[PDB]
């Protein structure tokens, strides 16, 4: 049919897609603290173990789409678990074994669609493969500034009209339901649009192999289920996923930075939500009136919103990477300056929102220079220590964690603003590590 047409069906599933994990993530972990009754040390290793296991996940799935089952498949067999995934958290169970399968079913099905959708992109376009991607990055960020505006949202209103369960259930089932209409979306456009592209769904579906991948996804979404139920578990793995990674030039210290970019990434899920949820006034005054009131969760849609906002200002040198670590770093001290202004206990409100300008400045700016320079420069390894670093990225959230008898937000402050202060530091040393190893990249060239 077309190049732009084909790339606008693959980019629509993938907008609706990210809308549901979006709008399960800016929920997920007060779920865990404020619903389910955990403190935000577990519900932060246990949210980080989660997305550690997501983002090491595509590259089982990645491989299954264009070997094993078809891409388009593949995507497909994704979305349709990913869908069960939601529909399990929706369930209205406290049965945290119900949760963590559910999550599990999540973890699987991601890893079945995320880097399937990807390579339709990338085969729907034959360098204007980077006019695709910088559009479809985009699709992704207007996605998920809807559902983690609106989530937020059903949670409270179901959450007033009827009690407690649904509230949250409500909302994960509106994920469901973004995701089933992505799916229709896709069903309505699919040979249609995508037509060609993927190298073995060219034939049809080869029913032991898809029989194999099934039973081996039941005993992954498993393998999920126990890693993130039993802290020591997940531990273990990610050291040995650690240990692993690190057993296997220029790329390197890029990857590296990407470590320690991820762990400030990390901090908005779970620190700067719980200190939004607890030291934020959630009334946002556009001074000086009143509209409207924050739903602490949807201070994290500050973050597509504003990559949004600067990213038609960017469009008018791994030096982008200090520049990014240096944006991401005052980003951390205007929320370090929250405790030295605009405070009454918990208050601040611009607070988050000139931090998330900084930070996700930060993001734009590092948000290329990632797997485009690596390929034009091995996945699985990327993998992994992107993974390993967002659980890395909880245990350095959990330096803010505050006890589950310490409520008195005039308490809680200080320990958030301390940790906000040292990543604001933690992110000036990494510019300084980024600007220092930039003659190395002269000398190879
Ligand atoms: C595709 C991208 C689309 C992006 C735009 C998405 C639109 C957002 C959809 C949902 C918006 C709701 O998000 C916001 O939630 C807060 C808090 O729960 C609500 O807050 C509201 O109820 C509370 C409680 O009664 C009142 O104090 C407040 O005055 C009122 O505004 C707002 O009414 C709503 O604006």
């Amino acid at each position: 049919v077309s190049k732009t047409h084909s790339f606008m069906t693959v980019s629509l599933i993938e907008l609706w897609e990210r809308f549901g994990y979006y709008g399960m993530q800016a929920l997920i972990v007060y779920f865990m603290v404020q619903r389910l009754g955990f403190d935000d040390s577990r519900a932060n290793l246990v949210w980080s173990a989660c997305a550690a296991l997501i983002y090491v996940s595509p590259a089982i799935g990645g491989w299954v789409g264009d070997k094993i089952l078809g891409t388009k498949r593949t995507m497909l067999l994704g979305a349709g678990i990913l869908s069960v995934g939601y529909a399990l958290m929706t369930v209205p169970t406290e049965n945290t074994w119900f949760m963590f399968s559910a999550l599990g079913v999540i973890v699987v099905g991601n890893g079945l669609f995320k880097p399937n959708a990807g390579n339709l992109v990338r085969k729907i376009y034959e360098s204007k493969i980077d006019s695709a991607f910088t559009i479809y990055y985009m699709a992704v960020n207007v996605g998920s500034t809807f559902s983690m505006l609106l989530t937020p949202w059903i949670k409270d209103y179901v959450n007033a009209q009827y009690g407690n369960e649904f509230g949250w259930h409500a909302a994960f089932a509106v994920c469901c339901v973004g995701i089933l209409v992505g799916l229709g979306n896709y069903a309505l456009m699919h040979k249609s649009l995508a037509n060609y592209g993927s190298e073995p769904d060219t034939r049809p579906v080869n029913k032991k192999s898809l029989a194999i991948v099934l039973a081996l996804a039941a005993l992954s979404v498993v393998a999920s289920a126990i890693i993130l139920e039993y802290e020591d578990v997940a531990r273990v793995f990610v050291y040995a996923a650690g240990v692993a990674v690190l057993g296997i030039i220029a790329a390197l210290i890029l990857t590296v930075q990407t470590v320690f970019f991820f762990i400030f990434y990390q901090q908005m899920s779970t620190s700067l939500a719980l200190f939004a949820l607890r030291n934020v006034d959630w009334d946002f005054q556009v001074f000086g009136t009143h509209l409207w009131t924050w739903s602490p969760a949807q201070f994290q849609a500050l973050n597509p919103i504003w990559i949004m906002v600067l990213s038609p200002v960017l469009a008018w040198i791994a030096a982008k990477f200090a520049l990014g670590f240096a944006v991401v770093a005052i980003g951390f001290f205007i929320y370090g300056f929250a405790g030295q202004f605009a405070v009454n206990g918990k208050t601040s409100s611009w607070v988050m929102i000139w931090g998330y300008a900084s930070y996700s400045l930060g993001e734009l700016l590092v948000s290329g220079l990632g797997l485009a320079m690596i390929a034009r420069y091995m996945m699985g390894a990327y993998f992994v220590a992107s993974g390993i670093s967002q659980y890395l990225g909880g245990v350095v959230a959990n330096f803010a964690s505050v006890p589950q008898d310490l409520v008195d937000p005039l308490q809680t402050l200080p320990v958030y603003t301390n940790l906000f202060n040292k990543l604001g530091v933690a992110a000036v040393v990494c510019t300084i590590i980024a600007l220092a190893v930039l003659p190395l990249m002269r000398r190879l060239t």
